[PDB]
């Protein structure tokens, strides 16, 4: 059964559509091609559902773009639907607007900058390595259980000097904040909040014992960052460790999957890459703008109008990345991945003072996987039959990748 709320009287009925973003219609097809049965030729820019709480969904790369790039009328006060979810969550500095949001980006660029991840590109190689090399002589694998959920972990965790062994409880609080359980919006703002005390339990002690600390781990390096000069408070340290265990162990794991499905349907596409190792790297940002992951929201700071649609303060407006890079007005043939594409623009990473500050991680894991698998996988096929499924919410996910090879 499915929970709907009336439409507030500013919403008219001509922009009503009943779409589910944690369960979509045409999901069982693929994440991507499930928001892509939204993004029909005439349909209004913005679209409010009975679902979820109720809410709008943007449905066109430029007002994603535009809304990300202004927090001064689109405020990430409120930045997960339903809004009882939104409003429970407490990650840093992803709930603050400029000016607020400005050091704690800061502090995490200290530890994400792009010359920073250049170091640790053969740390993260080590690892694909090591795991590729379980399978490869196998001539088979299920991609989601042996790889794309084990790869980004042992990076994130190693970086983060954190247990492999806690990777299985961090996992379970990531699933619930992005797709959190229940069928009514209190339900799931229930789900969330217990997730994010959770990430908020396991983080205290590392934060207390790593403050001052000599540790080089990523943690100790952005903890210990001051803030208006003066240590961090522990309210936002507990936020912001907890945001890079979200996105640092989730977020690219989901990628790719979605990636690599798409690679396992695309022979020519591989071939390409392998008989050219410059347009495989050359070609990483393409991957991006086909196989975004994220769905999130902002909070309406006041009464406007909007691309001809009028919005009331506090209405939340999702933003399907998927809707940008897939958009059809701004990329011809924008389900087809072309190495060679000249305009790539997305907003898997969204745009504005938010956007992702993992993005320079994110990009090497996935250059070095790409890497080292074509190199001792070079061809590959999904098992005959073979059906992912796949999840919706805010952060999308995919599993059951059975993949075949000859072995080399
Ligand atoms: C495929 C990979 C990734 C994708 C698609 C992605 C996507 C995003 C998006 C869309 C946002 C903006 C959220 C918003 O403000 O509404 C974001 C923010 C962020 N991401 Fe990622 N991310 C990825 C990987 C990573 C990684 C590996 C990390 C490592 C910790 C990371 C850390 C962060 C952080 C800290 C923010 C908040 C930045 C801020 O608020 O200033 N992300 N990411
Ligand atoms: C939606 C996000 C991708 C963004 C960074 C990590 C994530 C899961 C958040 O909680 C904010
Ligand atoms: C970002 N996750």
């Amino acid at each position: 059964q499915k929970h709907r709320v009336a439409p507030p009287p500013h919403v008219p009925g001509h922009l009503i559509r009943e779409i589910d973003a944690y369960d979509l219609d045409g999901l069982e097809q693929g994440f991507h091609e499930a928001w892509k049965r939204v993004q029909q030729p005439d349909t209004p820019p913005l679209v409010w559902t009975p679902f979820t709480g109720g809410h709008w969904i943007a449905t066109r790369g430029t007002l994603i773009d535009e809304i990300y790039r202004s927090p001064e009328r689109f405020s990430s006060r409120v930045i997960w639907v339903p809004r009882e979810a939104g409003e429970a969550y407490d990650m840093v500095p992803t709930k603050l607007d400029p000016p607020e949001h400005t050091p704690y980006r800061k502090a995490i660029d200290k530890g994400l900058n792009l010359a920073e991840i250049r170091k640790l590109e053969d740390q993260i190689r080590t690892i694909a390595v090591e795991i590729i090399e379980g399978f490869a002589d196998r001539g088979h694998c299920e991609f989601g259980s042996e790889f794309s959920t084990v790869f980004p972990v042992r990076v994130f965790l190693a970086l983060a000097g954190l247990p492999v062994e806690d990777a299985t409880k961090l996992g379970l609080l990531a699933n619930e904040m992005t797709r959190p359980s229940g069928n009514t919006p209190e339900e799931q703002g229930r789900s969330l909040e217990a997730a994010n005390k959770g990430f908020f339990e396991y983080v205290a002690p590392i934060i207390a014992a790593r403050r001052g600390g000599s540790g080089t781990d990523l943690i100790t390096r952005i903890l210990n960052v001051e803030i208006d000069g003066k240590p961090m408070p522990d309210d936002r340290a507990l936020g912001l460790v907890s945001l890079l265990l979200l996105g640092g162990l989730n977020t690219v794991v989901n990628f790719l999957g979605f990636m690599m499905i798409y690679l396992s349907r695309h022979p020519e596409t591989v071939a390409e890459m392998r008989r050219e190792p410059l347009k495989l790297q050359r070609g990483v940002e393409e991957l991006f703008r086909r196989f975004a992951v994220v769905s999130d929201a902002r909070y309406v700071v006041s009464d406007m109008e909007f691309h001809g649609t009028m919005l009331k303060e506090g209405d939340l407006i999702l933003l399907p990345t998927a809707l940008h890079g897939l958009d059809d007005r701004h990329h011809d043939d924008p389900m087809t991945v072309d190495l060679s594409r000249r305009d790539v623009t997305h907003s898997t990473f969204a745009q504005g003072p938010h956007r992702c500050a993992g993005m320079h991680l994110a990009r090497l894991e996935v250059t070095v996987m790409l890497q080292e698998w074509l190199a001792r996988i070079p061809e590959f096929r999904l098992k005959d039959r073979a059906v992912p499924i796949y999840h919706s919410g805010i952060v999308a996910a995919v599993e059951n990748i059975p993949l075949e090879w000859e072995p080399q």
